[PDB]
């Protein structure tokens, strides 16, 4: 699947945005909510963040002191994926964002929405995620995750998001979307290098596990080769398609470097 002559993303302003040369500060915010005790409880979501954590540390050079992990089985009330905890942790990831950084975000939990064909008044806020205290604080909507994690990024900074949740296809309000059903593309900008993986638009945690295994068993991939490999990796055991959303047009033949 890798192209014959694959040139890494061009290290210059394009047309308005700029990519990341994936060498700057490598931070990660990892969220796994299992909703223990509740009548809508889940299993494996906490284990998913662990999987992303140690993969990021081993094959991606992410130091643990740069990684915040919110999981509800922890003991530290600061690290329990409460809404204020999730929000504050998102502000930290994006804080001091500079060109060419390698931020990573991961979420494994409940996805849903308050729907609308396109976003206004229900401004952009169709997709949502549920903090562990969502029953008494409300969900964390599509728009707020844009204002926090995308806007405060300057030109050149890469945020690499990964959603294992369902109904989270446009959960970062990303303008562009790339799929692999005949190579689909599906359209206030930001020059940052924001990309995101998600499924379909309920078996959860499929998208992270396919990603580690696609990137462990073949570390050299293009934006294109990634999506076919994820589709073969998913279409066997899980019914959903990979969706790489983005904040800018991506010539998918470039080298995806994480
Ligand atoms: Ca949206
Ligand atoms: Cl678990």
């Amino acid at each position: 699947r890798p192209p014959s002559g694959m040139v890494r993303p061009p290290s210059s302003i394009q047309q308005q945005f700029q990519y990341s040369q994936m060498t700057g500060r490598r931070k990660a915010l990892l969220i796994g909510i299992n909703y223990i005790g509740s009548k809508n409880a889940l299993r494996g979501c906490i284990n998913d963040a662990h999987n992303i954590f140690n993969y990021l540390t081993t094959y991606c050079g992410y130091r643990p002191e740069d990684i915040v992990m919110l999981t509800d089985d922890q003991r530290e009330m600061v690290k329990i994926p409460l809404k204020e905890n999730i929000i504050r942790a998102m502000q930290w990831l994006v804080k001091d964002a500079q060109p060419n950084d390698a931020l990573f975000f991961h979420y494994s939990g409940h996805g849903g929405q308050t729907k609308d064909l396109d976003g206004d008044e229900e401004d952009g806020m169709d997709d949502v995620i549920y903090p562990v205290d969502f029953e008494s604080v409300g969900p964390l909507i599509d728009d707020t995750m844009h204002d926090i994690m995308v806007k405060s990024l300057p030109q050149g900074a890469r945020l690499t998001a990964l959603f294992d949740s369902c109904h989270s296809g446009t959960v970062l309000d990303l303008p562009y979307t790339y799929s692999t059903k005949g190579v689909i593309k599906e359209p206030k900008f930001s020059p940052a290098d924001v990309i995101m993986l998600s499924g379909s638009k309920q078996n959860i945690g499929a998208m992270s596990h396919a990603f580690i295994s696609v990137m462990t068993r073949q570390p050299q991939q293009s934006y294109l080769s990634l999506l076919q490999n994820l589709r073969n990796e998913l279409a066997g055991k899980y019914s959903q398609k990979p969706q790489l959303s983005a904040s800018h047009p991506i010539d998918v033949n470039l080298q995806f470097i994480m």
